[PDB]
């Protein structure tokens, strides 16, 4: 639960993010990637992936980092009301591809990491914790969802 305040300061940080989408996605990945290497096990589209190097000219991971923070974008900026937007993405992770709640922990800590070297001493304090409320709120009605199905 995030106040209008809040939800101000998480949609104002998000700008950042939608000037340059697809290099925030990347590093984003990349940061997941090199960070906790049992996540790059998930894809099968990214597991040929050996060094950074590789993971940094990949074109469809840049591609796959759009999708990603594009979906998390939309979620965002329904501020709490996102049943519908959660709901396909936790049972896809649950069912499909199998993603441990963990790893969603993995991926919020990126977020908070990629914004402060993205945009170092302009990633207030105000606004690191209020970007952090809204992806625990995120991850919680995952988590939530997960329960339901039985997913560990
Ligand atoms: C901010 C959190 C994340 C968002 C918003 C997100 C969003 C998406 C979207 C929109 C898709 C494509 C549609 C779908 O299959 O449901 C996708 C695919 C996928 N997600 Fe996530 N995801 C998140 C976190 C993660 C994490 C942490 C992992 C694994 C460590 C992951 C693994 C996958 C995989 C394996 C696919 C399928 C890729 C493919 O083969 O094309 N996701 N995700």
């Amino acid at each position: 639960g995030l106040s209008d305040g809040e939800w101000q300061q998480v949609l104002n940080v998000w700008g950042k993010v939608e000037a340059d989408i697809a290099g925030h996605g990347q590093e984003v990945l990349i940061r997941l990637f090199t960070g906790h290497p049992e996540t790059l096990e998930k894809f099968d589209k990214f597991k040929h992936l050996k060094t950074e190097a590789e993971m940094k000219a990949s074109e469809d991971l840049k591609k796959h980092g759009t999708v990603v923070l594009t979906a998390l974008g939309g979620i965002l900026k329904k501020k709490g009301h996102h049943e519908a937007e959660l709901k396909p993405l936790a049972q896809s992770h649950a069912t499909k591809h199998k993603i441990p709640i963990k790893y969603l922990e993995f991926i919020s800590d990126a977020i908070i990491h990629v914004l402060h070297s993205k945009h170092p001493g302009d990633f207030g304090a105000d606004a690191q914790g209020a970007m952090t409320k809204a992806l625990e709120l995120f991850r919680n009605d995952i988590a939530a969802k997960y329960k339901e199905l039985g997913f560990q």
